């Protein structure tokens, strides 16, 4: 993966992250 490395994408999901 690697979105989680991304502040917006992790903020917005917590369930991904």
């Amino acid at each position: 993966g690697g979105c989680c490395s991304h502040p917006a994408c992790a903020a917005n999901n917590q369930d991904y992250c």
